[PDB]
């Protein structure tokens, strides 16, 4: 059934199934926020659990920082490329390798594919493999 | 031909074209330059040149909130809804309408499909109709 949504619903339902497994928010006041602010919770209840930073920063830092870092933690703890260029690594780098990292984890398709996926293709099929597994 | 090309470079175009016509930036950065720094000072010049934002604001504004009064200022000189909804709109509906708007001022396709269309699709038809108004 999730052929149906487009990318904009998939990263909501994720986001979603997310927050609903990892920290404590009314259900059904989830839905009703916005999906900047769903990121936001989500990214602030990973940087929480695997890099205790200042625990006052991770609520008043930027949106890109929040992400940032939650990609950096997943490939210092997913990868093996080193740790220098992770800090060097545009944004635009690090969310695709963090989705190859994924998508040959807990992905059944070959790494042929995934490094000729384009980055939008790379974020749809890690939203909807991450929904098949954890989610209806 | 652009057709082919990903959403990644589209859009890594788009900024490209922008600010070597808008605003002063080294050309001598065709590609070098990440995708997150072509979005972030390609919106602090549409804040300053279409807007009344403070100088010493900008350049310390964060990426969601940069693009956020982007579409705020956007959606006010170019759309038709009121604008006690443009405070009100989530970033995600500042996007869509916005997108929609740009794709009838110049745009081919039929109103009736441009909502058909979901905000993945909006973007790369945005982008693609702008390169194809200011690229060779």
């Amino acid at each position: 059934p999730l052929e149906t949504l487009p990318l904009e619903e998939l990263e909501r339902r994720a986001l979603k199934i997310y927050l609903r497994r990892h920290g404590s928010v009314p259900e059904e006041e989830i839905e009703t926020m916005p999906l900047e602010e769903l990121e936001r919770k989500a990214l602030q209840d990973y940087l929480r659990r695997y890099g205790t930073l200042p625990e006052e920063e991770i609520e008043t830092m930027p949106l890109e920082e929040l992400e940032r870092e939650a990609l950096k933690n997943y490939l210092r703890r997913y990868g093996t490329l080193p740790e220098e260029e992770i800090d060097t690594m545009p944004l635009e780098e690090l969310e695709r390798e963090a989705l190859k990292n994924y998508l040959r984890r807990y992905g059944s398709l070959p790494p042929e594919e995934l490094e000729k996926l384009p980055l939008e293709e790379l974020e749809r099929k890690a939203l909807i493999e991450y929904l098949r597994r954890y989610g209806p």
